């Protein structure tokens, strides 16, 4: 069971954050981990295309190299505040997994600036619940997360210490990819 009452960013501004550029995960926080040892990588851009908001999401496992990816319409609820039927696709944007009713993330953002941001994401896949994830992103990659996120996570009752890393874990990108996605 997820919690619904994260908190948009006051003032948020939805046109720096949806610029079509990619964000990276360095830090992040599951409260619900697969029992199955999984330290992956992530990143997203999201922005206009065709006169739709976009949002396309890339994940990639050190371990075995494997990636995977996903594109949706995001839906506004309300100001920071989007839902996102996803699809599962190949890099090209070749569907795996069509748009279902029961496949669906919603995220907040909770604090954002132009370099930074601090989001929450609940995830539905199968129609069950897996779960908050918390995610600190940046704009570059080997960046450590400033004060000024840091500040979020405390003001949203959270503990820095207990976000996960992404940066010493042989993480590699499609950034390409990612931003073509968007028109799919
Ligand atoms: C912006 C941050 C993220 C978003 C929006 C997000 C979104 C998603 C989505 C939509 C799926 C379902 C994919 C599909 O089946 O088509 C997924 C699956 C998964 N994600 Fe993420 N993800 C994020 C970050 C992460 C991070 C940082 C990790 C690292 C542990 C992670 C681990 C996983 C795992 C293990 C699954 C497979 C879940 C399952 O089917 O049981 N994700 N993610
Ligand atoms: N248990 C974490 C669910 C998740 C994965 N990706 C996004 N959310």
């Amino acid at each position: 069971k997820c919690t619904k009452n994260a908190l948009a960013q006051t003032g948020f501004n939805k046109d720096k954050y949806f610029n079509g550029d990619v964000w990276y995960v360095t830090d992040y926080l599951d409260l619900e981990p697969d029992d199955v040892p999984k330290r992956y990588c992530a990143a997203l851009a999201a922005g206009t295309a065709s006169g739709k908001l976009k949002e396309a999401l890339y994940c990639y496992d050190p371990k075995t190299q494997d990636t995977f990816y996903d594109v949706s319409e995001l839906q506004e609820e309300s100001p920071g505040k989007y839902t996102a039927n996803f699809k599962k696709v190949e890099k090209n944007g070749n569907v795996k997994v069509d748009v279902t009713s029961g496949n669906y993330y919603t995220f907040t953002v909770m604090y954002a600036d132009d370099s930074s941001a601090l989001i929450h994401t609940c995830l539905h896949k199968g129609n069950k619940d897996l779960g908050d994830l918390y995610a600190v992103l940046n704009r570059n990659k080997d960046t450590n997360a400033g004060d000024k996120v840091k500040g979020a996570v405390t003001a949203a009752s959270l503990k820095f210490s207990d976000f996960i890393s992404t940066k010493d874990n042989k993480c590699e990108y499609d950034n390409v990819s990612l931003k073509s996605l968007l028109t799919k």
